[PDB]
């Protein structure tokens, strides 16, 4: 089970909607999971120098 | 007391689209002086999860 979602642990591949927290822990989540709207996915995904960090990684 | 955007030098006031380097240096920047186009803007400003890096500081 090769890189799992942190939000539901089930495997990210690469046709599906994925972001990498690169805010620090370096997980992948799908986006459906991180509940991100296709608008803010593809926007976020279209800036190269725009960058996220999950749910966990924001609340330190 | 000045804010000298990272790219033309010159203030950033309130009533200007601008943007903090939170990768690196914390320069502000004109949203114009980057290039960075009024949506991406929105979606940066409004999502706090999404930060964003300036030219420099993403290259190296
Ligand atoms: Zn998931
Ligand atoms: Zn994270
Ligand atoms: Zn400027
Ligand atoms: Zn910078």
């Amino acid at each position: 089970p090769v890189y799992p979602c942190g939000i539901c642990t089930n495997e990210v591949n690469d046709d599906q909607d994925a972001i990498l927290c690169e805010a620090s822990c370096q997980k992948w989540f799908h986006r459906i999971c991180t509940g991100m709207t296709e608008t803010a996915y593809g926007l976020l995904t279209a800036e190269a120098s725009a960058v996220w960090g999950c749910d966990t990684c924001m609340a330190d």
